[PDB]
């Protein structure tokens, strides 16, 4: 025999993340570390994932790897509604990777391991289950959309991997009486998704609109705009049917402003 | 290869877990049992509730009838009457629960919806009828939450091994799934638990420590070693405590320390 | 089918596994033994030494060692550890011990699922489930925090000096200690914990050698100092052996007993004499 171990998981997915330090300059002189969070190297380019309040008015920007190599890095873009950010590397001597399975499906009780750096404990690895799914749609909803784990999770997990006992990526670590054993991770799908946009036009630009039964309509809005109203009944969107407000919502994001669909001139999302 | 889960027991088992909800005084979760609609959950959930709601995870809401309740164990019988095809948790009354044995936990803490937490068995605790304490239910370091109160925990195989019942880390406690049938089958026949009453404390034999006033004992002394009880060789306080209350209000019994004993109805 | 479970290293390692109680005399007015702290502690081997961290220990009138057999014994401090928050007892046991299943050729990993045995908040022996989240060094060298053991199992007062095992039953480590932080718990790896044990056997405490790679700055009147050394040197060799480690190097001097004498290479070749580290 040989003792029970998720080591493999570990050998495969640690070297791809790494320690985030957001340095400000104090003008009550020099950097002085903001706060820190943990990061998934995605590909060989040098493209980085985090949560966006880490790096938050951050002055400079530094990746460190578990194989000791420091970075200056370059805020490509981020997003409030997940949270996330990308960053990016330059001298690439080449980078480990986090492993990836986009046939991969998540699912409820598979063993998971958060990988991130909390407390500036150096790495740490820690071990749970997914505890709920959450949704890869990209509309905003709320914390109950993301992936749910009792893997344990506290500060300096932020931007943290979240990986299956394969070491494919199942998420990103997001934030974590006193709740024991509930935090939450952006699952994976979306996070490329997210890195993807934000990597080519700077920022998320989502698609904005403002049966489903329309409880209500936002004044100035592309709705309010185009005619519709109060309670009225909404059966196809760009022609596909609308058969759920939670699937509906989130095509509406990938269509851009300036479109013109059956159903509206669709606009650029509020902040 | 595949992902380490465990997501076969959550196939099994979480269905028949469910929302519950005493405005709403409070909430927690309860355990689908059998096909009749029979529910378990925390008698402090359900307490001094005007109404109760039972939530399945299949979307189906329905009206529940309190069946009865336990103080001392902390549970709570309800029904509801279902058409459809219910649920149940999945058991194994065979299956004996081991400490390390892997567990998880379903439940509805702090209303985020089902989550399911895994840990392991710390302490195994005791079936027994009579009450002991915090000590003798089931304890895990599996996650436990305001909220997951009447919910399941359940081993790898989805097999009921307790309901959970209630900074410290990673201890938290469920009631013994055998201990729990018992209770609940208690429940469903008389509306209350009714068990059998002695008046007595103490620590082969078992030394009298102290002799309880007007009890079923002052009225057949302190010091006495009792040898047998209804015939049975009391070898075990707890064990002769949990044979006690197996035993109905109104019976008479010999005890051999011959005397003659009526059994009361222990007090509130 | 049958349920996961780890019930085999709990029945493999629990019984050698034992609850502490610190008691004292002065504790209450009636001079009577009472438990000033409890704890937990891992018996060893056969002849009764038993090991827990020195904090639970600390100060004690009278040591109390009770087995999940029922079996109870008056211990005997044997010594402690400061650095390490270490301390080995010693029991007079007839009729055989329990004793925590070891292997020193098991090398410990990352993810390694591992099993905290102790007795939180004195509730008895409670088992609790977590993995190795780092690794720690087995050095004799005081570093910090970092260089323990570090698990995601859940640690409480009460599993202080109680073990940390593996699937396998196989001893990981020596229980030390626990916004609320969660799932942060330390362990001294038990390689360590073993060479702490045997030196406090031995010479009824740990006498290291200290000495006070780029230097950074110098001891006063440290063992470096009186040699010549000075800020800013370049330390290549030490007693012989090539300094490419700080970490390497630091653990190594800890081994070196005072008293000695050892050849210094910075070209300039100093003689230094060890010294013992200062509480």
């Amino acid at each position: 025999m040989t003792p029970a171990s998720y080591n493999l998981a570990v050998r495969r997915a640690a070297p791809a993340v790494v320690n985030v330090y957001n340095r400000g300059l104090n003008t009550n002189n020099q950097l002085e570390i903001r706060t820190l969070g943990s990061g998934v190297i995605m590909d060989q380019r040098g493209y980085i994932i985090t949560n966006k309040h880490v790096i938050n008015d951050a002055d400079q920007i530094i990746v460190a790897l578990q194989d000791g190599r420091v970075f200056e890095a370059l805020l490509v873009g981020s997003d409030s509604l997940t949270d996330l950010a990308v960053l990016k590397i330059n001298a690439t001597g080449g980078l480990p990777t986090i492993p990836i399975n986009a046939r991969r499906v998540p699912h409820i009780g598979d063993v998971v391991l958060a990988i991130g750096n909390p407390y500036n404990l150096g790495q740490t690895i820690t071990q749970g289950i997914i505890s709920a799914t959450g949704r890869i749609g990209l509309n905003p909803t709320g914390r109950q959309n993301f992936l749910q784990t009792d893997a344990s999770i506290n500060h300096g997990n932020s931007g943290g991997a979240l990986v299956n006992s394969l070491g494919e990526l199942m998420g990103i670590n997001t934030l974590s009486e006193t709740p024991e054993g509930i935090g939450f991770a952006i699952p994976f799908q979306l996070a490329t998704k997210i890195m993807d946009k934000l990597i080519r036009d700077g920022r998320v630009i989502r698609g904005y609109i403002g049966g489903i039964v329309v409880n209500e309509v936002s004044p100035d809005g592309p709705a309010a705009n185009a005619g519709i109203q109060v309670n009225d009944l909404i059966i196809s969107v760009d022609n596909k049917p609308a058969i759920s407000a939670l699937e509906t919502m989130d095509q509406v994001a990938e269509i851009r402003p300036g479109s013109v669909i059956p159903v509206v001139t669709i606009q650029e999302y509020p902040a």
